[PDB]
C-alpha cells in the first residue's frame, strides 16, 4: 500500500506537514527532513532545533516549526535558509498556526504570540492563558485557543 | 481583541475545532462542548466519550471525534446526533485527519484505519507502524503517517 519509502529519523517523530508534493518531519531530537513524495528521496537535512520539535505548519513554500526550547523559525521549502528571525517564547511551543502571512504560537507558560511572516515583528503579544496552551485554530483574522486549566478563549486579530 | 468569553470545561482542553463561526472542544474527561463564536453562548454539551477525547476534525458542519478507549464519532454539529458508526480502534486514539468524506485515524497500537463517514464503512486496515502513529496528513487520497520508533510512511488510497 505504501506509496514511496521515506528514511524516516533517529527519533520519534513529533510534527508532520504535507503540501502539495513536500512533506516535512520533525523528531524529538531536534533534526527536520524535507521529502519528495514522488520519489521518496529525501530532499534536504534543515538546520533544525537545538531541541524536540513540537509543531510544524507549511503553507506556500514557506514552513513554521517551533520547538520545546522556545523557538520558532520560518524558512523557505526549497532552501531551507530562515525567512525571518522571530524571538519566540521563553517556554516550549506547545502549538502553531499559520494562516495568510500571520503565525499564531503558544507556549507552555500559558503566553500566545502572533508574528508578521514577512518582517517577522511581533504584532501582539499576551501571556494568554497562564496554562500551557494545548490547542490553536486560526481562521479568518480569529484565534482560538485551549489551556490544560480548561479555559477556551477567542481573540480577533487586526 | 478578544472577542468572547466561553466558560471552557472543568478540565484540561485536549482538542480544538474551528468551522465557520461554531468552536468544539474536548476535554480530558471526555466532555466535547459546541460554542458559537458570535454570541458566546454554549451551544450544546455533546454525548462526549467515556475517555478523555483526544482528537477534534470539524468540517462541513460535520464532527469526527476519537477518545483514548479507541472510539471514533462521526456527528452532526447542530443538534450532536450521530450520522453513522464507526467500529473504532483497539486501543487509543492518537491522530485523526478529515478530509472530504475520508476519515483517517492512528491509534497508539500504530494502526491506520480508513473510513467512509457516509456509511461508516472501514475502507483500508493497515497495520501501518510498530509503534504509536504520533502524526496524520491526509491530502488528495494521500496520507503521510508518522510513529513513536522514528517511521514515516506514505499511503496512497
Amino acid at each position: 500500500q505504501e506509496l514511496v519509502s521515506l528514511e524516516g529519523h533517529q527519533s520519534a517523530i513529533t510534527a508532520l506537514a504535507f503540501s502539495k508534493n513536500i512533506v516535512v518531519s520533525g523528531a524529538a531530537d531536534g533534526t527536520i527532513k524535507v521529502w519528495d513524495i514522488l520519489t521518496g528521496q529525501l530532499l534536504r537535512d534543515h538546520d533544525g532545533h537545538q531541541s524536540e520539535v513540537t509543531a510544524l505548519q507549511f503553507k506556500d513554500n514557506i514552513v513554521v516549526s517551533g520547538a520545546k526550547d522556545g523557538t520558532v523559525k520560518v524558512w523557505y521549502i526549497g532552501t531551507g535558509q530562515e525567512l525571518v528571525s522571530l524571538e519566540g517564547h521563553q517556554s516550549a511551543i506547545t502549538a502553531l498556526a499559520f494562516s495568510k502571512n500571520i503565525v499564531v504560537s503558544g507556549a507552555a507558560d500559558g503566553t500566545i504570540k502572533v508574528w508578521d511572516i514577512l518582517t517577522g515583528q511581533l504584532l501582539r503579544d499576551h501571556d494568554g492563558h497562564q496554562s500551557e496552551v494545548t490547542a490553536l485554530q486560526f481562521k479568518d483574522n480569529i484565534v482560538v485557543s485551549g489551556a490544560k486549566d480548561g479555559t477556551v478563549k477567542v481573540w480577533y486579530i487586526g
